[PDB]
């Protein structure tokens, strides 16, 4: 099972951790992935996650937007987690350097109550621009399943952990 979290609260824990390395370790349920509303994995953590799975992610999430369309902001589809996950939540956070609306992070957050365990990344965080100390405390207040937080960057995790209330 998941290892070496810090626990935030009954539900939420937290770790200085690469998702693809923590992916592929554990091989959750769930995992998830910072999407954009096309399923454009680019950068980020959805370059990432799609490199690990040697780009199968994005050729399956081609066919599901030419089936579907594009996702909500705020919104989540549920597609194959490949050799990482049983499955990928694709949850699209606000982008604020697209000047997407930042209340929708909740909205976002809200997608991960349909599964009991998760492994996430901090949405909007990163390269989608808001601030992952405010994207935490979303996370914490909205989501009541349990959440295994990887942040990347050992010195925002320590920023987290230091400024949690
Ligand atoms: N690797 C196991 C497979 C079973 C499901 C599961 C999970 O939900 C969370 C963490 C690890 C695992």
């Amino acid at each position: 099972s998941f290892s070496g979290y810090l626990k935030l609260t009954d539900n939420v824990y937290i770790k200085n951790a690469d998702i693809v390395e923590e992916a592929k370790k554990v091989k959750p349920t769930v995992v998830v992935n910072a999407a954009n509303v096309y399923l454009k994995h680019g950068g980020g953590v959805a370059g990432a996650l799609n490199k690990a799975t040697n780009n199968a992610m994005q050729v399956e999430s081609d066919d599901y937007i030419a089936t579907n369309g594009p996702l909500k902001v705020g919104g989540s589809c549920v597609l194959s987690g490949h050799n990482l996950a049983k499955h990928c939540l694709h949850v699209v956070g606000p982008n604020v350097n697209k000047g997407e609306d930042i209340q929708l992070l909740k909205s976002a957050y809200e997608n991960f109550n349909q599964h009991e365990v998760l492994l996430a990344p901090l949405l909007s965080a990163g390269i989608f621009g808001a601030d992952p100390i405010h994207s935490l405390r979303v996370c914490v207040d909205t989501v009541r399943t349990n959440v295994y937080l990887a942040v990347f960057d050992k010195n925002l995790y320590d920023k987290l952990v230091s400024s949690f209330l």
